C-alpha cells in the first residue's frame, strides 16, 4: 500500500548501505541531506511521520535489527531508547515513528539522528540496503519583479 | 480464486528452473506467450502481476523469488521488492498488485526478470516458476477487407 | 470498396502464405498452418465462421492464375473441379469468398482437412503469388481469474 | 458520372508527377512532392483523408500498365501485393480509390512515407504516364488578423 | 492585432534590404509567398495592405518606406504616398487601408513596388520589409472527378 | 509591484554579467537552467509568462538594447523578430513576453532561447546585468513505501 503525506506535505528518501561488521556489532549509518534539500530554505522545513526499512540479501541469515534515534554516545545503546526497531525476524521489515520526530527541522533531523545497525552474524559491503522516509512540509518559492 | 478488473483478463505461463549451486542466486527471463507475442497484442497494458511456485516434494532448505526491474546483479533483486515467493511460508507465492500498473507487455518483456534463490544446490525443473499476468482485454479485427 | 462485418461473438483472423516455385501449368498445393496467436489448444476448438482467400501478384506476374480452398484432393489438379468459387487473376477481383461450405468445422479442422491450392499458367518463382486468407471464428476467450 | 464530395472542412489538393522513362516490365518508383501552395510548414501538419489515383495514358500505351500507392517498399514490385486496389489499364476505370488506408496521416508523413509505384509491361518513354493524384484533406487556415 | 474582414484572410511575407549608399532610395520588388502563387488564388481581391519594418538595433540616422504604384524614379515614389513608415515615428509602421482596396494580387505583384530610403549607408539585412495583405478567403476545390 | 503567478505555477531567476562589447556591437547571452530545475522531473515542466529587464552601472551612457528570441545565427537580427525589447530609452528598463514561449518546456526554453543585448556604446564586464524570470508550473513530488 501507500500511506499518503499530510496536507501541505511532501516525502524525501535516501538510502545508505550497510559497512562491514562482524558478529552481533552494532554500527552507526550517518544521515545526510539530499542536495534538493540542502538548501537554505528547505533546511528549516518541519518533520512528520518517518519510516525506516531493510533491503537484505536473500542469504541474510541470522538476525538483524535497526533503528534511528538520537545518536548515542554507544552505537548498541540507540535500540534502549528507539521508540521501535526495524527487525528481520517481523514479516515486514520495518519500523514507523509516527510522531517521535515530529516538529523538528530537517537541519535537526540530519544533525542529531543517525541509524544503527545490528546483524547476529558478520556483514559484507551490500549487504543490508537501509531505506528511510523523511515526511515534511513541502518546500515552497514564489518570486517577482519591478 | 481472485478475480480480474473488468476489461481485463489473465494470461497465465511458466518457466522451469536453472541447475544451480548452494545459495546462488539466478535470474529467469520472462518470454510472453504465443498468444501474445504478436506485435498487436504486446502494446497491451498490464495490470496486476501474481507470481507462485511450483516446488518438487523433495526441495529441502530455503528457496526465495521475486520479479523486479532487472538489476546488474542477480541477488540485490531481492532488495528491492515489494513482496518476496518464499518456501518458508504458508503459501509460496507473491502479489504486486500496484508495482506493475500501467506497463506495458513489451516493458513487462523487456525490462522485469524472474529471481530465483535456493539455499542449497538445485537442479533443472526442480522448481516451476508460474507467473499470472493482468492485462487489458485483448482486441480482435472483426472484418474483411475489400478483395 | 466494402468491408463485411464479423458476426456478434466471432473475429477476424489473417495470414499469408508465400508460393513455393514451380513449373508451367503445375498446381501446386499450399498447407495452411494456423498462426502462432490462435495455435494454443484452448482456441484449437473454436468454430469456423466465412472464410475469404485472395492474391496479391507481382504487377509482372502474366498468364493466368488460379487458387481455391478445398478438402484435400488426392490430385492436386482436382481441387478447381469441386471448389464452390475460385481465385482468378483475370477476373476484376482476385478473390474467393466461402461464405457456407466451411462454417461449423474446428480451427484445428480447418488446419487438418482443408488445403490451399494454386496453379499457374506460366512458372511461378517464390513469393510471386502471396496467399492472403482471412477465417472469421468465435472470438477466443481468456482465463477470466488467477490460480489461487 | 460522379462528384465524391469532400467532407466537411476539407478539401482537396491535386497534382501530377510525369512518369520517367524505363524499360520493358521494369517497376518504377515516383516520389511524392506536395505541390507549392501546401508546401508551407503551417499547413503541412495537416490530417489527410480519402486519397485519389488515375492514370492518363498516350493513347499509343499499349500493353499493361499498373500503379498503386503504399508504404514505400525495400523492393519496388512488391509495393502491388500489398496495395489493397490497383489502377490498371486493361480495367474499365483506371484509377484506385483509398477511402481507407492513409486518413489520419499528415501531409508531412504523406511526402515521407507513402510512394507512387508505376508499373508497365512495355518500355516508357517520358510523358507517357501521368500519374493523376488528388488527396482530400483538411482547409487549411490563413491568418486571422495583422501584426500590431 | 486588428482583424480582418469577413470573408477576408491576411497573408505576410518579408523581403530583405539590398546594400545602398547614403540618402540614395531603393526599390524592392513584390513577390508573391508560394501558398498564394497558384493561378486560382492570385485572381483573388485585395483589401487593407498594412506595412512595417524591423530595423537592426544598430540602424542609425533616417530610414523611410512606403509602398506605391510603380514610378520611373525610385525617389519619386515618396510623392504619391499616402502613408509613409519612418523610423523617427514611434512605430516604424504605415497603414493604406483605402488605396488598394480592390486590387488583384497579379496587380498587386506587377504593378506596385516596395520603395526604401536611408539617410545613410545600408547593408544587405539592414532591414526587413514586412509586408501584410488581405485578400478575399481563397477557396480550394472540395469534390474528386469521376475517374 | 508585483505580477503573481498563474494557479498552480512559480517563478525562477538567474542572472549573467555581461562581456566585454566594442561599439555598437551585439553580444549574445547563454541561458542555463539553474540546479534546482537541471533535475529531470523539473526540466519537462511547462512555462508560461517571461519577464526581461537589465541592471545598468549609473554611468552607462548611449542607447543600450536586449531581447530573448530563439537563437539567431546573427546575433543581431534577433531584435527583429523579438515580441518585445528591454531598452534603456525607456523608463522601466525591461521587456514582458506574456505569452510568446507560453507551452514550452523548460529544457526548450534552455535550449533554443537565448539572451542578446546591444549597446551603441563600449561595454565592460559588469557594465550590464540581465535578469530574467521564467514562470512554470511547480515541480512535485510525493511518495511511500511497503
Amino acid at each position: 500500500k501507500a500511506i499518503k503525506a499530510w496536507t501541505g506535505y511532501s516525502v524525501s528518501k535516501w538510502t545508505a548501505s550497510c559497512a562491514a561488521a562482524e558478529a552481533k556489532v552494532t554500527s552507526a549509518i550517518t544521515i545526510s541531506l539530499p542536495n534538493e534539500l540542502s538548501s537554505e530554505r528547505n533546511k528549516q522545513l518541519k518533520v512528520g511521520r518517518v519510516l525506516l526499512w531493510l533491503g537484505l540479501l536473500p542469504s541474510v541469515s541470522g538476525t538483524v535489527k535497526s533503528c534511528v534515534t538520537e545518536t548515542q554516545t554507544t552505537a548498541a545503546a540507540s535500540f534502549q531508547v528507539a521508540l521501535a526497531v526495524a527487525d528481520n525476524s517481523k514479516d515486514v521489515v520495518a519500523a514507523m515513528y509516527p510522531e517521535a520526530f515530529k516538529g523538528i527541522t530537517l537541519e535537526q533531523l540530519t544533525a542529531d539522528l543517525t541509524i544503527y545497525l545490528y546483524s547476529s552474524a558478520a556483514l559484507t559491503e551490500g549487504d543490508v540496503i537501509v531505506h528511510l522516509e523523511v515526511e515534511h512540509v513541502r518546500p515552497t518559492f514564489d518570486d517577482s519583479f519591478t
